[PDB]
């Protein structure tokens, strides 16, 4: 009877799950974020928490009754920084892909070179360039991760976050610590205490469970992001277990017994469990197709392809030149060439091409130290594709399928469920 809730704050607006412990759906929904006030100091943290108070509305209240465990997920390095007594949003948060420029040479001036940090975006980043601006008081601050601010909304224990959304200020999931490069500065007195995702925080608060009408036994759970919820969902749990995003881009993610971090290629490793997920994404993909073709003639075009015989089109296929991974060229050029009178056969060469830079892109991350594939699980648009999905089940050598679940916000009810069990 107990049920188990997990919202998902996006780039645009929040979506929620709730599950029972088999991972059953018994209530979904979305909204998109609000206006905020001009003058509203908080800016976009007013929207979000109103969507918070939306989306709890929006589940049933016989759901609400049984709802035993809460999660959240929320976009990474979106940064907010509060009063610490009054729990007061001191100015527009830092959203994920905010960059703070005028930060990044004081932190390539105390990280490792290369470190996840030495990137404009970090929340390392966006902590110094707030913490620079001498705001009085600034060391009675202290930093929140948007996931960790709405779960504290949630729970009222001030400064906590999780193993992943903490990964880029510089905490360290596998010695479980901030490392003492940037313990040793003084806005390291701003840093959340880190506990893993998925893990108890607290008893949610009595104002939620008065108003809403939750269970008194309630518990408020740490979070993670949205990626990585989203991966969650597809509920890949062993080393070995892969799964691939074939959207606009191609993003993969590897689960392995053995971290992997390399600057070269862009390759970062997140924690999960005593375990590692391994991602790397490449410029191919999707958007390069509905560039040359319409939906209609990519489903029409897709249904003429005998996705067991094998394309002998040699492609790299990009919109414009760059790659990253599977390889660190920033000049890379597209290869479309030779392009085949027969659009069926150009097709084909271009799904098969992307497989052959998906195979690719699993084998340097095994070489990387990964724990080789062994399946591979699909989200993304792609997915939808099952020509597609024969042909790269071909050309990688490794059963793949789709994903079964694929919403960041299923995920983050799983952490729900996680952190209910442990705490039981």
């Amino acid at each position: 009877e107990k049920l188990y809730l997990g919202m998902d704050f996006g780039t645009s607006g929040g979506r929620f799950t709730v599950i029972d412990e088999q991972g059953e759906i018994k209530a979904q929904g979305k909204r998109e974020y609000p206006p905020f006030m001009k003058e509203e100091s908080m800016g976009w943290a007013s929207s979000w928490k109103a969507t918070l108070f939306s989306l709890l509305e929006d589940i049933p209240v016989t759901v609400r009754s049984l709802v035993s465990s809460i999660s959240l997920d929320g976009t990474s390095a979106t940064t907010l920084i509060l009063n610490s007594e009054s729990g007061e949003v001191l100015c527009q948060p830092y959203l994920y892909n905010q960059s703070c420029p005028d930060a990044l040479p004081e932190v390539k001036s105390i990280a490792p070179a290369n470190h996840t940090v030495c990137s404009g975006t970090s929340t390392l980043c966006k902590l110094v360039s707030w913490w620079n601006t001498e705001v009085p008081n600034r060391e009675s601050a202290v930093l929140l991760h948007q996931a960790d601010w709405l779960l504290w909304l949630l729970h009222g224990r001030l400064g906590v976050s999780d193993y992943n959304n903490a990964l880029k200020v510089g905490y360290d999931p596998e010695s479980e610590s901030y490392p003492s490069w940037l313990l040793g500065q003084p806005y390291s007195q701003l840093l959340p205490k880190v506990q893993a995702p998925g893990t108890s925080i607290g008893n949610l608060k009595e104002s939620f469970t008065r108003q809403f009408g939750f269970p008194d036994d309630c518990i408020v759970c740490t979070g993670t992001t949205d990626s990585i919820a989203a991966f969650l969902a597809a509920r890949a749990t062993e080393p070995g277990k892969a799964v691939t995003s074939l959207g606009s881009t191609l993003a993969i993610k590897l689960l392995s017994t053995k971290r992997v971090d390399d600057a070269r290629y862009g390759v970062y490793s997140h924690r999960l469990d005593d375990k590692w997920l391994v991602g790397g994404a490449s410029n191919t993909g999707g958007a390069i197709l509905r560039q040359l073709f319409s939906d209609e003639q990519l489903e029409r075009l897709s249904q003429e392809i005998n996705p067991m015989v094998g394309s002998p089109l040699d492609y790299y296929p990009l919109q414009s030149s760059g790659e990253r991974f599977p390889i660190a060229d920033p000049n890379l050029a597209p290869r479309l060439l030779p392009r085949p009178e027969s659009d069926v056969e150009f097709l084909h060469g271009i799904l098969e091409s992307i497989a052959r830079i998906e195979g690719k892109g699993y084998k340097l991350l095994k070489e990387l130290g990964a724990t080789e594939a062994e399946e591979v699980l699909t989200a993304g648009g792609g997915a939808k594709n099952d020509k597609w999905i024969k042909i790269r089940q071909r050309v990688l050598g490794l059963p793949v399928k789709k994903a079964v679940h694929t919403e960041a916000s299923y995920g983050a009810s799983l952490l729900a469920l996680k952190g209910a069990k442990q705490n039981s």
